[PDB]
């Protein structure tokens, strides 16, 4: 058990690197394989399509200070990093949905604050690492146990609204800067309405590709390979579209020539942690742990939840495992990292599992079709270290990379909110509350509790999301990440007076 | 049995007299009934649709000759006269895809041949009522069981493939009249991409709705309500959308007020049969014989099969039928109705099911449950009576039509002709040209016969399908009637030869 209390300082650690540095020579042995050469290509391509639209967005919410350059050298400086000194090179390292709400969230404070919005991020960082160096110290990663079902997906969906709301907002924004009027350029003919078509019709083939997997034409082999590139077809098809269009104008993605630093007019490539511009005030140094605290949640949220994700016994992966030397590795590079700019990552849990599932190699049956045992994961390094160093040599293509409409990419941050609402159990119980009652599942918290004890469930669970959600839109956005946590406690005291002990067994079952 | 010799010259027609006429007076006692209430609105929903958008596309190709006023008029008083005084009044007269096929082509003859496209139709419906009178003297209405399911679905999908195509050719020629520049009108800014967007809104909202039908969501009674409104409503909601924007150009379908004559400066209620501003040639009134047969055949065909289906023993139909009074009465209508313009009628079998459907009662169920026993179905005459009077007195609300743009009626269109393809057993058999062998459903036509000779069957008969299609493409496209019935003589003698008899009674079975 990983997740015990050793008593020593740093004995977690100590345990992980003594149970898995010793097999150093197997990770780059086992590189030599097809399997390995079919998989970076394709978690290359699922690694690379959320850089270059996360760093549209953020570079159209941060005014141009933290782009697309700056996110890819984040993202293949940490990458590598990791893959060569960590302990699990199958957890990929990305940009998420909730850090660049944060990273809105705390732009916008900065700036009704007077301050200076990368100043204090190398601040944010000093403290962090500090504050990561004493939990791995005091042996704090076995809290992870203590977040159930409740918690992450209510998180989820949150997370998933976020994302689909911020693609109709683009959309009215368009149409209200080039409105529909007879015969930034501020005003063109169109040019709302080729924008309109131009994610609607990227959303339909991707979406409609992924739906093709699932179906029985064509042969196993040809049809698995096609559906995995659902999205990397959609945006080639997109942009030839806009390609043959020559005479309208549409908005396209900003991408510096070489090794720019995105507009070197406002920022540099080493930020002063005293002052820029003007002196940084006494008393932003220490009090600038409370907002240290709330993203070092959300790291630590993402980070040790898709570790349990990929450690299940579901998955045969023995070889060791990491829960200490894994969030000290990416917690501290974000704090150093955030001295030159540039943004913090964590661990994705959506990015890990597609690169776990690309490996592994199945079993055969006689017996008749199923999903038969998994012998070996064919676990290493070799994968995870090119995928972070491809990614870094995309700089080079940013001639091509600035032909890319910007509607083309919020067509697939559309299809990437909706179908990540698959799987959450908190979304199929929504369902079950317009059904009429002879009509849902045979599912384990379906017959065992009345449903009249099940839609109460429900709508306890949805009036925190609304709760939640309202804070995120007032002038305390800073704090939601405080509220996310504070579910935990409601779980342990609250719903346990009013839910007997039969129910909570088969709604929040954890297999 | 009503389909036998009898010897006597008109004893069908008699005999179908003598056993429908006796009981008028129970048509007209079965009125007063709740069901007859909620199936004429749906029912009238569903006979105007498809006589405003055939309408619209009819002006267009006709050049502004039989419109949108003519097509009504002529519904309305078919369906009149049909519903008095005809036997089986659960039929549905309607336009449908072959004839406007036809009539383009007729026109497209007439104009390159100088010759007058009204003139010609009068004597086209006087040598059709000759026709039909000599038909049904000679008892020569048991020729329909001569046609089997290897004609009946290689004409589905011909027309249904002219469905839709007639779609994207008009797409072209608005992108092509109304070009994508910078800063009939021929040339205005939008306008083209807007009318893209409206009949993509339009196929949409329809489609899913009907496919929200057969879900299991919301009560049943609900379901089934709004479930029966996919056509009605995308029609509402995408006329409001073009209501909103008024500074930009829509074309829109034209109504002429009142009782107009659709631009009435080239024509008049009345058609002169000798020839109206130029002598009508000698040796076209005599040689319109060969235009009569194939017009014949195409309202032969569908309205026969169309009766057929309504008086299955599945339909629990004992009050009488009409296998040989309905077609003199239908064909011999349209040639006294050609005479004053105005285009021919034959039943509709979609719309005939559709009104079976929803006057229809079922029983209770004491087993689980399945379709029950159809205890009475209230055939009568005043349901159809009222819908043929309602669909006529839609002329006088024309300034309310002139509102509704032209490409919403064409995704509507596009709709129509492509939930047509289900239920074609030779669309079905197409999938499984690209399934692997062992995902092949539990079929009849599955098991029996052995995997390679069913796709030699759907080859053959997509290869007649092509070269159907050829003909209809070139200056000849006047003879695809008389190719169409070459079909039958070709299984009765050549299929026999090829296939064992054990294939030809699961590709082929009418049960």
């Amino acid at each position: 058990d990983p997740l015990r209390r050793t008593g020593r300082p740093f004995g977690g650690l100590i345990r992980d690197v003594r149970r898995r540095y010793p097999h150093y020579l197997s990770d780059f042995r086992d590189a030599l394989d097809p399997q390995c050469l079919a998989a970076v290509i394709f978690i290359y391509f699922a690694a690379l399509s959320p850089a270059i639209t996360f760093g549209g967005l953020l570079g159209e919410k941060t005014q141009d200070l933290i782009g697309v350059s700056e996110l890819i050298m984040s993202t293949a400086l940490q990458g590598v990093v990791f893959c060569l000194l960590g302990a699990q090179p199958l957890l990929v390292i990305g940009f998420s949905g909730p850090l660049l709400v944060f990273e809105e969230a705390f732009f916008s404070f900065c700036s009704s604050n007077h301050l200076e919005y990368l100043v204090g991020r190398v601040w944010i960082g000093f403290w962090l690492v500090f504050l990561a160096l004493l939990m791995v110290a005091l042996e704090g990663s076995f809290l992870v146990r203590f977040v159930s079902r409740f918690t992450q997906e209510i998180f989820a969906f949150l997370i998933s609204l976020i994302f689909i709301y911020e693609t109709f907002y683009k959309l009215v924004k368009i149409f209200q800067e080039h409105p529909l009027h007879g015969c930034k350029p501020r005003g063109q003919p169109n040019t709302a309405l080729l924008s309109l078509v131009l994610m609607a019709g990227t959303f339909f083939i991707a979406f409609f590709l992924r739906k093709f997997k699932n179906s029985r034409f064509f042969p196993g082999r040809i049809r698995r390979v096609i559906g995995d590139f659902g999205v990397p077809i959609a945006i080639l098809i997109m942009v030839l579209v806009d390609y043959s269009i020559e005479d309208t104008y549409t908005q396209k993605l900003s991408v510096p020539s070489g090794f720019s630093v995105t507009a070197p007019e406002k920022r540099g490539w080493v930020i002063n942690p005293l002052g820029e511009k003007s002196p940084f005030p006494v008393w932003m140094m220490v009090a600038s742990l409370l907002p240290a605290i709330l993203v070092f949640i959300l790291i630590f949220m993402e980070t040790q939840i898709t570790t349990l994700i990929i450690s299940k016994k579901e998955r045969m992966l023995q070889k060791g495992s990491g829960f200490h030397l894994d969030l000290l590795l990416i917690v501290a590079m974000g704090g150093i990292c955030a001295l030159f700019g540039l943004p913090w990552l964590a661990a994705a849990t959506v990015r890990s599992v597609t690169h776990a599932n690309a490996l592994t190699v199945m079993s055969k049956a006689v017996a008749p079709g199923d999903k038969p045992k998994i012998q070996e994961v064919k676990e290493q390094r070799v994968t995870g270290l090119l995928v972070a160093l491809l990614v870094g040599l995309s700089i080079v293509i940013g001639d091509l990379l600035r032909q890319i409409p910007l509607a083309v990419l919020f067509g697939i941050f559309l299809y990437m909110g909706v179908t990540s609402l698959n799987g959450i159990q908190f979304y199929e119980r929504l369902h079950l509350l317009l059904m009429p009652p002879k009509h849902h599942p045979d599912v384990t918290y379906v017959k065992k509790v009345r449903t009249l004890r099940m839609h109460l469930f429900t709508a306890l669970q949805l009036l925190c999301l609304a709760l939640l959600w309202a804070v995120m839109s007032t002038a305390a956005s800073l704090a939601f990440p405080f509220i996310l946590i504070l579910t935990v406690p409601l779980r342990m005291v609250v719903l346990t007076r009013i839910f007997t002990d039969r129910e909570m067994k088969c709604l929040d079952a954890n297999e």
